[PDB]
């Protein structure tokens, strides 16, 4: 399971284009939107959750938490995600067949 930081500037819930989900450790990332935020897109990627946002363990905590704070997010974001292994996310995938980047976005 790696693990690493992810810091990049949050104006109030736009670019940050990654869609959460809810985990135990913190938010598997269901998705994310390319092109919204540079360090995101060289940062994060499908298949991973973030167990750490800015200095605060996103583990054990429920995804409103997460989904708040991620949303309430507003100077400099830095949110270690965890890669674990494969397996979840190729047959079925997180994201349906909704549209483009139909995700729950903060």
């Amino acid at each position: 399971l790696e693990k690493f930081n992810v810091d990049l500037m949050k104006k109030a819930g736009k670019e940050l284009g990654l869609s959460l989900s809810p985990n135990e450790i913190g938010c598997t990332i269901a998705d994310l939107i390319q092109g919204q935020y540079p360090e995101i897109d060289s940062k994060l990627q499908r298949g991973d959750i973030i167990t750490k946002f800015n200095g605060d363990a996103l583990e054990g905590l429920p995804f409103q938490v997460c989904y708040a704070l991620f949303k309430g997010a507003n100077g400099k974001v830095s949110m270690e995600v965890t890669r674990p292994k494969p397996g979840s996310g190729g047959s079925g995938s997180l994201v349906p067949r909704l549209l483009r980047r139909n995700q729950y976005w903060v």
